[PDB]
DNA sequence: CCGCCGC
RNA sequence: GCGGCGG
């Protein structure tokens, strides 16, 4: 029935299903009521509309119904005005001029200009809005006593002086409205009226004007002209004038077009749109220009607008504008008709980018903010209700939108426009629904950022020698509460309490509980298990599980082996403890997470429980042969009387027990042991010391060993039950180094399996321990023996130094010269002191503390042995220039006042060093993991076989001269691989997706050793074909296990993590971390190196003031500007192809990407980047390197369109579904050209396709701005955005892969088939 | 990087 | 957010 959320949308909302989520109104801006803390009705908190305030609440919605429209500030205000792009109008100053309705717009048809054509839906100034949209009668007053220059209705010029004082602004017609005076070629009072109009020819017999008095009234006479001069005022009016002979139309005050009949029939008809005019006074009708017209204002405007675009009309009318138009307008086309596209292709239609109802955040949600300004919004809403059914005036109505439509956008976002504020006391923005989205710590970015952990701890940790890698140390006195619940629970099962409450009390004052709280906390943790964390987590060995053994104290006891594993040493460190609650959760911990169950590196496959300093110490001390004094002939190789004689002259003191004497020193000749057991029990009687060479029976041969190795063999053969395997991968032919030791582990690891390693690890870290204690190894000043010889090299070097000054002092050897000779005189007598000091103690003093210390993989360093007994000689200045006096001491004997301080300013720079490198805080483990935090296995092997051939040999360093890539790296990029295709080399035939192992990659060196292969062929990730993801095949070897790595494994992370850690060591041509940032992130670094960017051969032409490299060949060269301080290689003759070093240094990914290709330029970085690891000692798999270069080009450009336009940069897969299925499926084969694009690893993840995973990093306002426009539908794949979901990550136990599985009981199974 | 201690 | 220490 219910089903498991896989898929996640974003879509706009409409306004009918805004009323949908609503559970009521909010009506009303009652916060709070102080009488009953019981909620005031129908405002906020009301519960009818939420729900009930007793004990589902806090999850339902209400909406307010706003009067007037208003808008989303968050599609207005984005960059790209969502609004102002899709609806053409000025994108962003035309908007903010209506949306809050100030400014006017426009609808359906205006046929007249106000200069120009009608605007079909631009906006005009009320004042010409209201003068031709419905006409404009413009009145002009003029002083009293005053006549005018115009008649009644006489044709005006706008400018005309109307008056002395008086002039015009508008043509037209000017209207007269009365004569106080009038001419009359052959005064009128307030009663009179003139009968006659404009100049009219005048009779006799004819009365012209009139009045109340009968008498002496304007009366004609003979041939009389009219002439009106004294107006009281003069209106202009913005009409056409038409005289008419005959009769007219409808009506004063109707409206007129072009054609329509006026007067006398249909002779006078109008010109333009407008009202009639129909005046007797000048016997003339005039239409001014006013026909009706429509528009709207501010949000509502805009309403109409998205209302009535038809995105199909402008999506063709694009269409058309986009490939026609020169790259100026069809660019702009191009960005408008995506939008439109998203709109029609979800579904989900525009117009609702308008808000008309504003939903309601629940009240259980928010217990303050945003409350005051949904009260403000509230408020107004409802003022602006009341303004409208009181009484409507204009000025206040749209006063009030403008507040109101400011007041939507405050809750929405605050700040994009001016800033609210609650009134006096804290001049701070109130947090909006945009703020608490988005920043450093908003919602979007809590989900992952982390949090504290509820069943955690912490405390110091210590050393715990018996406990083995299995276990850990944990205070009882921290089980007790970290377990306290699962305690409770215990305890009813067992007497000592009758309810949880009362186990409760039990615990809450009670001094002990003695034996049986504890006795019951011991059983409840029985098979149980706690994870570990230390100070910075920087791999997934940064905790570890174990199984917890309770203990006394405070601190908490570790496993000395995991100590490698954790940066965790034994001064102070406190580690952090948790509790795997659920019983899956304790499963996959004690499954997937303990610790001997993750023994080898995700790093490199070496192994990580390598035994430490202490444990090899012991190992060593017993393993190790001793060789005396040779008193004389060492012949029994031949004689009998030379076992005898050589036996009795052993008995006498002349030769020793261990003496150079060739097959056997009577050491041998002596004792004899049969059973292995033999041996041991003579040593434990005092007959012989475990470092002493005897002859020993074991399973099928006499061998020559000691008793020491012997006991080795045993522990080891111990270890692991199958003895005969034991033997098959040890070596008890020399003393155990740690190396000697470190590959025993990796073996048995390979051989026997995990777990059984493990009780071998503990075998050894238990023995090594002891014979440690027993050995009796510690330092004494004496103990660092100075070399007799030392008085001797110095002697040399020093008169030497003489001939040197000597030789300056007559003037041979420049000031330089001199230098670089002396320092070369000690770089040389240092090392010569070097060897000697080893050459003593391997000659004299075998045993010697500080010496076995350094050779056993135990501890010191060949360097620091040197600073005790030889003498640190050569210490740097402040600058880096090195001293030229050296530091002629040892540390054995008092190293002066001066070498120690001229010694002191390394030990400085060393510092600052290691200061703002190690607080660099994993940076790139941050970054890393940023690029490659949504990678992850899921897979069936991937089809698609295009493999990377990873090359055996290494080009030039001394010059062309083909090597063989050292023994480390070659492991690196081969070690559990698998072969692309099969290759048979020394008579092995190596199938086909094999896995090649360690052995298996000797074979291929040794092979190119032979000569037979030069490359090989091996499945990468930086070829894989699922979109998202990587497979098995494709992967490879690498697990936490040896095996072949198990689907749903989270490579992704592992990847950026094994890159990450190392970071933390990297502190002319430049390197470092910054070579690894320069090289993650596509960038022109210091020192470039102009690539040849054609394939052919070099020419050079030396001097003068630049040198010039020339790649030329057919008929082009390729011309390489080369500033005369530069350092070309290449020279004049030979081929170079495209994208090889004509400079020296460093190189830039862009241009190499463009020469030469992809497929180079990835196999660039790759090797580029271990470059600076490997110099650096650090060893970490290609794997790595290239599951996240591969990242830096899963996106390309497009040049040949057919759904979306090519300006754009998408995702590399999804154009392999479009091309693949608009070729195959679908015909009509609309080739999909794109360009392979190398985005920088910051921008590879800036710009990741999923829109959850925007929100996080980037802005989270255009994140969700665009997302929201295409109803973008989150398909949930990858850890972060699946993180904030809170749902189980896609990887690991999540795996699609393995999330589904289930478990039957063979009675049940065939109970089903009951059921049938 | 994480943990604490204090205006 | 400022200062001090520890890994
Ligand atoms: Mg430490
Ligand atoms: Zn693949």
């Amino acid at each position: 029935m219910k089903k498991e959320v896989r898929k996640v949308r974003i879509a706009l909302a409409s306004p009918e299903k805004i009323r949908s989520w609503s559970y009521g109104e909010v009506e009303k801006p009652e916060t709070i009521n102080y009488r009953t803390l019981k909620p005031e009705r129908d405002g906020l908190f009301d519960e009818r509309i939420f729900g009930p305030i007793k004990d589902v609440r806090r999850y339902r919605m209400g909406h307010i119904e706003l009067a007037t429209p208003a808008a989303h500030i968050w599609f207005v205000k984005d960059v790209p005005s969502k609004i102002g792009t899709l609806l053409d109008l000025s994108a962003t100053e035309l908007e903010q001029v209506l949306y809050f309705s100030k400014y006017i717009v426009l609808d359906p048809k205006g046929a007249i200009l106000n200069g120009v054509p009608v605007e079909k839906r631009q906006l005009l100034t009320d004042e010409e809005y209201r003068e031709l949209r419905y006409g404009k009668q413009e009145t002009y007053p003029l002083p009293p006593g005053v006549d005018a220059l115009v008649k009644d209705g006489e044709e005006v010029v706008k400018g005309q002086e109307l008056a002395p004082g008086v002039v015009s602004r508008l043509d037209g017609v000017a209207l007269y409205r009365f004569p106080r005076r009038v001419r009359v070629e052959y005064r009128v009072q307030p009663h009179m009226n003139v009968v006659v109009p404009e100049g009219a020819r005048v009779e006799a017999g004819d009365k012209i004007v009139a009045a109340i008095d009968p008498e002496e009234e304007v009366i004609a006479e003979a041939e009389g002209v009219v002439h009106l001069h004294e107006p009281a005022s003069i209106l202009v009016v913005k009409a056409r004038v038409y005289p008419f002979e005959d009769d007219v139309e409808v009506s004063t005050g109707d409206r007129v077009a072009p054609g329509d009949v006026l007067a006398d029939g249909g002779k006078v008809k109008s010109d333009v749109y407008g009202r009639v005019e129909v005046d007797l006074v000048r016997n003339v009708v005039r239409v001014v220009e006013s026909y009706d017209i429509d528009a709207r204002m501010g949000a509502e405007a805009i309403q109409q607008l998205l209302k009535e675009l038809d995105l199909e009309a402008l999506e063709k009318e694009l269409l058309e504008e986009m490939k026609h138009p020169s790259r100026a307008r069809r660019a702009k086309a191009r960005k408008r008709l995506e939008v439109v596209r998203a709109f029609l292709d979800s579904g989900n239609r525009p117009e609702w980018m308008i808000l008309e109802a504003v939903p309601v955040l629940p009240p259980d949600l928010r217990p303050s903010d945003l409350n005051d300004l949904y009260r403000r919004l509230i408020n107004r809403n409802n003022r602006l209700k009341k303004l409208l059914a009181q009484g409507a005036p204009e000025i206040i109505i749209r006063n009030e939108k403008r507040m109101l439509q400011e007041a939507v956008d405050a809750l929405l976002d605050n700040g994009r426009r001016g800033a609210p504020v609650t009134n006096p006391g804290s001049d701070r923005p109130l947090r909006s629904l945009t703020d608490i989205l988005s920043g450093k710590q908003g919602r979007f970015r809590q989900n992952l950022l982390g949090k504290r952990v509820d069943y955690s701890g912490r405390s110091v940790i210590v050393v715990g020698p018996q406990l083995k890698l299995h276990q850990c140390g944990l205070p009882k006195r921290m089980a007790l509460e970290l377990f306290k619940p699962f305690l409770l629970k215990k305890m009813e099962e067992k007497g000592i309490a009758p309810n949880v409450k009362a186990a409760r009390r039990m615990l809450e004052r009670q001094r002990d509980i003695k034996d049986e709280v504890w006795d019951a906390l011991e059983e409840v943790i029985h098979g149980k298990v706690v994870l570990l964390n230390r100070a910075p987590t920087l791999h997934r060995l940064g905790i570890q599980a174990f199984q917890p053994v309770l203990v006394e104290g405070q601190s908490i006891q570790l496993h000395p082996l995991v100590c490698e594993a954790f940066n965790a040493d034994f001064d102070g460190d406190q580690m952090a403890v948790h509790v795997p609650l659920s019983s899956f959760a304790q499963a996959e911990a004690r499954i997937q997470m303990l610790s001997a169950h993750n023994l080898l590196s995700p790093a490199s496959g070496e192994p990580l429980a390598k035994p430490s300093r202490d444990i090899i110490l012991g190992l060593y001390y017993i393993t190790q042969v001793r060789k005396e004094k040779k008193g004389a002939g060492l012949e029994f190789a031949t004689p009998e009387e030379a076992l005898a004689a050589h036996e009795r002259g052993e008995v006498a003191l002349n030769a020793p027990i261990k003496v150079a004497g060739r097959e056997t020193s009577v050491g041998r000749l002596k004792y004899v042991f049969a059973n292995p057991d033999e041996a041991l029990l003579a040593v434990a009687h005092g007959i012989v010391d475990l470092q002493d060479v005897v002859t020993v029976r074991y399973m099928g041969k006499r061998l020559e060993t000691s008793p020491g190795r012997i006991l080795f063999a045993r522990i080891v053969a111990e270890a692991v039950e199958d003895e005969k395997v034991a033997w098959e991968l040890i070596q008890l032919d020399v003393p155990q180094e740690k190396n000697s030791l470190k590959d025993l582990v990796y073996q048995a690891f390979l051989r026997l399996g995990m777990e059984k390693t493990a009780r071998l690890l503990d075998a050894l870290k238990y023995y090594g321990f002891t014979f440690s204690t027993t050995s009796g190894i510690t330092i004494g000043i004496d103990d660092a023996v100075i070399p007799e010889e030392k008085k001797q090299y110095l002697e040399e070097a020093d008169r030497k130094l003489l001939q040197i000054e000597q030789a300056y002092e007559m003037g041979f050897l420049t000031d330089r010269e001199r230098y670089d000779q002396i320092l070369q005189l000690w770089t040389e007598t240092t090392e010569k002191v070097t060897q000697a000091v080893f050459k003593n103690f391997e000659e004299n003093y075998p045993f010697n503390p500080l010496y076995v210390m350094a050779q056993s993989g135990a501890r010191g360093n060949p360097q620091q042995i040197r600073q005790l007994c030889g003498l640190r000689g050569l210490m740097q200045k402040p600058s880096g220039e090195t001293f030229e006096v050296p530091v002629r001491s040892s540390f054995r004997e008092g190293l002066t006042v001066l070498e120690y301080f001229i010694s002191s300013h390394g030990a400085r720079k060393g510092g600052a060093d290691t200061a703002l490198r190690t607080a660099d805080s994993g940076y790139l483990t941050r970054k890393l993991v940023d690029v490659t935090h949504e990678i992850v296995v899921r897979e069936a092997d991937c089809g698609t076989t295009n493999y990377i051939s990873v090359p055996l040999f290494q080009p030039d360093e001394v010059t062309r001269s083909l090597r063989l890539r050292k023994r480390a790296d070659i492991e690196a990029g081969l070690y559990g691989r698998v072969l692309a295709r099969e290759v048979e080399v020394l008579g092995v035939r190596l199938e086909e997706g094999r896995y090649l192992s360690m052995d298996d990659v000797h074979l291929l060196i040794k092979a190119a050793e032979a000569g037979e292969i030069q490359e090989v062929p091996v499945r990468s990730p930086l070829t894989c074909q699922t979109r998202y993801g990587v497979c098995q095949k494709c992967y490879g070897y690498d697990l936490s296990m040896a095996r072949p790595v198990s689907i749903g494994e989270a490579v992704g992370i592992v990847a950026a993590q094994s890159i990450g850690e190392p970071g933390t060591q990297l502190t002319d041509i430049t390197q470092g971390l910054p070579r690894v940032i320069e090289l993650f992130e596509a960038r022109r670094p210091k020192a470039k190196a102009v690539i040849s960017e054609i394939d052919g051969v070099v020419r050079i032409e030396e001097t003068e003031e630049k040198l010039s490299v020339f790649v030329e060949s057919e008929g082009f060269s390729k011309e390489y500007k080369l500033p005369k301080e530069a350092r070309l290689l290449v020279k004049d003759g030979d081929y170079v192809e495209a994208g090889q070093p004509l400079t020296r240094g460093a190189i830039d990914p862009h241009q190499l990407l463009e020469a030469k290709g992809p497929e180079a330029v990835e196999r660039y970085l790759v090797e580029e980047i271990q470059k600076v690891y490997r110099a650096q000692g650090v060893k970490l798999h290609d794997k790595h390197i290239e599951i996240v270069v591969r990242q830096m080009m899963k996106y390309v450009e497009v040049t040949d369109p057919g759904d979306s336009r090519l300006l754009e940069g998408q995702v590399l897969e999804k154009w392999d579904v479009e091309a693949l299925n608009e070729r195959l499926i679908a015909e009509g084969k609309t080739p999909v050209a794109w360009k392979p694009l190398l985005m920088g690893v910051t921008k590879s993840a800036l710009s990741t396709k999923s829109w959850l995973s925007a929100a996080s990093f980037q802005n989270t306002t255009h994140v969700l701005t665009e997302a929201a426009i295409a109803g973008k539908k989150d398909e949930l794949i990858g850890l972060k955005e699946n993180v904030i979901l809170g749902r189980l990550i896609p990887a690991g136990t999540g795996s699609d892969f393995v999330r589904f599985t289930q478990v039957v009981d063979q009675k049940t199974l065939k109970a089903i088939e009951e059921a049938r």
